[PDB]
């Protein structure tokens, strides 16, 4: 067909555009009716599109992607885990990114030094395991992992997966993005069929322009408001309507990123001349003319079926500023004023941080400084402090050169290194003491409690990068910038106008300073080291196998209560530093959650001694003493990011189910891998069955089978017994995961031994 590479990096790696075809046409003679875009871009990536079953929300699909993305925090542990597969090379394109470790302090230059220093042990296994295993690796500085992906990796029909929850941020150049936990990727690196329960599909029609103060951002906060964060669930949001052509490459990027925050299995908007156009500024016009030629499978089908519709007029779309603690509370920023004065928010707002992968384009640092020139143009400077972090190393070479950085230095921010920082909690921040009540506004994406600054006081709205700005300058929550009058220097009120700016550079992107290490595809001799004293590396020992027996009087290590996102199940900030170490980050083991005896987190009751003490703690005395527990939750558990460490840490300190009314599905999918059972209630109000004190068994694993229940005995101390049935989404690949201990034993015990 044509020979077009996958990337600059990878000149042999071909787009195959005439399979994704073949296979398209396979599947709808078989199924005779319209397919969505994700549907063809999905099932277009089959393994099998003549035999496999096809049921939206009901099959497992077995599916091949394209290439594999992983970032730094969670790269340790899959690479770990490939390392014991023992096979010698991955078997797709894969690239590692280093973003994720370092910490905001002195800003910029000077805050990568000092990661490169105190990282060093770990940057160094990534870097030797990346070349030993023929695995791209984009050093410290490089960048943020979403856009490195969307300005090299990322093209129309793609299907792409990531082990880091906003890789459906690829979605806003057409392709299929989707989060997985570490062991996800390595089956697609060791070259075996990904299986992923096929989706329904949210359509969510766009209808007029976006004008003024709104941005690509308000979009998806106003479609988080109404869908909340568990609305998106086993679906996949497809975007389409004319209002589309309206908004940029990366706005349509930003929309699909933030997707993550309802739950979604990933997003994705269909091939347009927006897109074409970022890939001819990216260098990849080639790209864009061969999707011109196969544009029929890179749009949805005429009158296909939305499992569900939404509808947003774009014209009628106003600036909207999300928060506190969920980023489905949706409010315009108009009336979040008067919101907060009522519900007690802090009114002044001490930081405004723009940038993380959401929101850190070209176009939203041009729109930023378009804000800021105006107040510099009155003699006025932030009244907040300010950080500005650039998503990628061109970005931040563009913007130096193109003026912007300039502007926003002047306004008086701070601009950081090219990482995730703050919106992991990686920020020294010492203007509040921990426990102080007080606001911060960001453009990023997920605002859950303690997560920027370990401080569960800490108020975090998410908006766009142009109001952050605004309200910056303005210092307090109670500004409109569409209404609002600031005073000048020279004692005159003024306005701010709304913000115009390029959506790309005029000249071509900077690339800025050399950051890509290609792998030696040739020598490879690599030793990957890891030292056994390391307190940051260790390697992997097996989980045990399943005795063959039923779990027989289960203690209850916690049942919670409300939300527990994966920060609550294992936390980040601090803990990043324990991300290769099993043993080490145990010790954040549910220490967030809040157990329902009585409303404290890292409070629970040990049976057998009676003294309240930490959760991690408790778990450890469990497993000495061979008492095996469970966890009961209530709806949604596990939301949040895709960190597999979430399931690892309660296998390790010997857990065997987690019994709740729903999952999220990474987290499920990550338990199921790692040889815990996931369950959940067939009645939720059994919830309020169990009591703290109770014994569990749970009978039938011996015949454990698709859609068969499994049922529980809850022993109660006075002697009363009653039995509840559990339900499970197990299908016969995963029941052999689970009699394996997990699914990398499953998969050496395939290798013949
Ligand atoms: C840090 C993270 O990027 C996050 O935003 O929560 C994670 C991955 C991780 O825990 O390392 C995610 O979203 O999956
Ligand atoms: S959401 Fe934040 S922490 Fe996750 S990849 Fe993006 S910038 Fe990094």
């Amino acid at each position: 067909r044509a020979k077009v590479a996958m990337s600059h990096f990878e000149p042999h790696e071909y787009i195959r555009y005439d399979l994704l075809e073949k296979n398209i046409d396979i599947v709808r003679k078989r199924l005779n009716r319209p397919l969505t875009l994700s549907e063809k871009i999905v099932y277009g990536h089959l393994d099998d599109p003549a035999n496999q079953e096809i049921e939206r929300g009901k099959t497992y699909l077995r599916l091949r992607p394209d290439r594999v993305a992983m970032q730094d925090a969670t790269a340790q542990m899959a690479m770990l885990q490939f390392i014991s597969s023992g096979l010698p090379k991955v078997a797709v394109p894969s690239t590692i990114h280093c973003d994720h470790l370092i910490e905001a302090q002195l800003g910029g230059e000077k805050d990568l030094r000092r990661a490169k220093d105190i990282n060093q042990e770990v940057y160094n296994f990534l870097a030797t395991a990346g070349a030993k295993y023929g695995v791209g690796f984009w050093r410290p500085g490089s960048g943020i992992i979403h856009q490195i992906i969307l300005e090299n990796y990322a093209y129309p029909g793609v299907l792409l997966i990531g082990t880091d929850s906003h890789t459906p941020n690829g979605g806003g150049l057409g392709g299929i993005c989707i989060g997985v936990g570490g062991a996800d990727a390595v089956d697609v690196m060791a070259g075996i069929p990904w299986e992923l329960k096929c989706p329904k599909v949210i359509g969510v029609k766009l209808t007029g322009s976006l004008s003024g103060w709104t941005s690509p951002k308000d979009v998806i906060l106003k479609v988080a408001g109404i869908l909340t964060v568990k609305g998106g669930t086993g679906a996949i949001v497809e975007y389409h309507g004319p209002g589309v052509d309206s908004i940029s490459c990366t706005g349509m990027a930003t929309i699909c990123n933030m997707g993550a925050e309802i739950g979604a299995t990933t997003s994705v908007f269909p091939y347009n001349h927006r897109m074409k156009k970022y890939l001819s500024k990216t260098g990849r016009a080639d790209i864009a003319n061969l999707a011109d030629e196969f544009k029929d499978h890179l749009v949805p089908d005429s009158g296909c079926h939305y499992d569900q519709l939404i509808e947003i007029n774009l014209s009628e779309l106003k600036p909207h500023i999300n928060g506190p603690f969920t980023p489905d509370l949706a409010h315009p920023v108009a009336e979040v004023g008067s919101v907060a004065e009522k519900e007690g928010w802090p009114l002044d707002i001490r930081v405004g941080l723009i940038g993380s992968c959401t929101n850190s384009s070209y176009e939203d640092m041009g729109r930023s400084a378009a804000v800021a020139k105006q107040a510099l143009a009155h003699g006025l400077k932030c009244k907040s402090q300010f950080t500005i972090t650039p998503g990628s190393e061109q970005i931040r070479a563009t913007i130096e050169r193109d003026g912007y950085a300039q502007v926003l230095r002047d306004v008086g921010g701070i601009v950081l290194a090219n990482a995730c920082g703050p919106c992991i909690g990686q920020w020294d921040r010492k203007d509040i003491k921990k426990g102080e009540k007080n606001t911060i506004v960001t453009s990023y994406n997920r605002n859950f409690t303690g997560r920027n600054d370990a401080n569960p006081e800490t108020h975090a709205f998410v908006t766009s990068p142009e109001i952050v700005t605004a309200l910056a300058i303005a210092g307090t929550l109670k500004f409109n910038p569409e209404t609002d009058f600031l005073t000048g220097k020279d004692g005159k009120k003024f306005k701010l106008e709304a913000p115009d700016a390029d959506e790309l550079p005029r000249a071509e992107f900077d690339p800025g300073q050399d950051t890509y290490q290609h792998p030696p595809k040739d020598s490879s001799g690599q030793r990957v080291d890891v030292s056994p004293t390391s307190q940051r590396l260790q390697l992997l020992e097996p989980f045990d196998k399943w005795d063959g027996k039923d779990l027989e009087d289960l203690q209850i290590l916690i049942k919670v209560k409300g939300k527990c996102t994966t920060d609550h199940i294992s936390a980040a900030g601090p803990w990043l530093k324990f991300r290769g170490h099993l043993d080490n980050i145990s010790n954040n083991l549910l220490i967030g959650a809040i157990n329902s005896e009585n409303r404290k987190a890292n409070s629970v009751r040990n049976a057998v001694t009676q003294e309240f003490g930490p959760v991690p703690d408790t778990a450890r005395y469990y497993k000495q003493h061979g008492i095996r527990w469970v966890v009961i939750g209530d709806e949604n558990y596990g939301e949040g990011s895709s960190r597999e460490h979430s399931a690892l840490e309660p296998r390790f300190l010997g857990g065997r189910a987690i019994i709740t009314k729903s999952f999220a599905r990474i987290h499920e999918t990550n338990l199921k891998k790692q040889g815990l059972l996931p369950l959940t209630f067939a009645d939720p109000a059994d919830y309020n069955k169990i009591h703290p004190v109770d014994k569990l068994t749970i009978q039938g694993l011996k015949d454990f089978a698709p859609g068969k229940p499994l049922t529980c005995i809850i022993k109660h101390p006075n002697g009363t017994q009653e039995t509840i049935l559990l339900n499970h989404t197990f299908n016969e690949t995963q029941i052999e995961w689970f009699r394996a201990g997990s699914a990398l034993n499953r998969m050496k015990e395939l290798q013949q031994k």
